[PDB]
């Protein structure tokens, strides 16, 4: 008579689809082709929170990373892709549940940290972050450069 | 005439001496993570030496599998680190260590040369900028404990 978090199955590919374009704004065919790897893959995490009516109001993607996550003292370790609620749901903590399903997930990977990263501009990231118990650990600047 | 090559086990001390001034730790724990990196195939190495033999610069690198940031391919080859004595950075070795990275990493089929610095380290950005390197995206890292 509340929320739900469930691991995505090939069944709800529109329900996660609709909110990953909320959260990462792309081409369908470019989130459908990378959608249906993941959810064969061991060392990914897709949830999904659904509501009585079986509306999706929240999704997680998480990884478990094998190469050196910045601020990290331990290898592997878990890793936050993305996560996104509903902006009327964000008062109900469902983005907690969330985080909580990673965890228990991780310790199967004999993980002992689970870390993530922002924008250094999206300062509302970093409120959100710290709302649900990560705490900054390095900011970091990025370069490339193409090999001819 | 300074010469560039990749590190043998025998050339710990200086490669050692180098990778101090750039990452101060502790010298058993350098020399074992050392040790490891030498029979890597996803890593390289690299010392300068000039005429006297004397080492003046060293640079690490990698190849990476799993997504880093401001890149669209993978893998791609990562600096790691790269420190040139002061007194040798106006001879341009820093770039031709790069280039050795480079080399190796099209052998290795990649097409993007990644990097990174923290945020207060601007000498470094600077750096990156000096060795061709653009800027992708700036950053802030969180973690929490689970177990
Ligand atoms: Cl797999
Ligand atoms: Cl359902
Ligand atoms: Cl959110
Ligand atoms: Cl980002
Ligand atoms: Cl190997
Ligand atoms: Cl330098
Ligand atoms: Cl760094």
């Amino acid at each position: 008579q509340g929320m739900n978090i469930m691991p995505i199955s090939e069944s709800q590919l529109s329900d996660w689809l609709a909110l990953r374009c909320l959260l990462w704004p792309d081409h369908e065919d470019v989130h459908l082709q990378e959608m249906r790897q993941l959810i064969t893959q061991a060392h990914r995490l897709q949830l999904l929170a659904y509501t009585d009516t079986q509306q999706a109001i929240a999704m997680l993607e998480a990884s478990i990373r094998y190469e050196y996550v910045n601020g990290t003292q331990t290898s592997p370790v878990a890793f936050l892709e993305g996560i996104f609620v509903l902006p009327e749901y964000r008062r109900s903590g469902i983005a907690t549940g969330l985080v909580q399903q990673v965890e228990i997930w991780a310790k199967q990977f004999a993980c002992t940290e689970f870390a993530s990263d922002a924008a250094l501009d999206n300062q509302i990231s970093h409120a959100m972050h710290q709302a649900l118990g990560f705490h900054e650990t390095e900011r970091v600047v990025y370069f490339k450069k193409n090999i001819g």
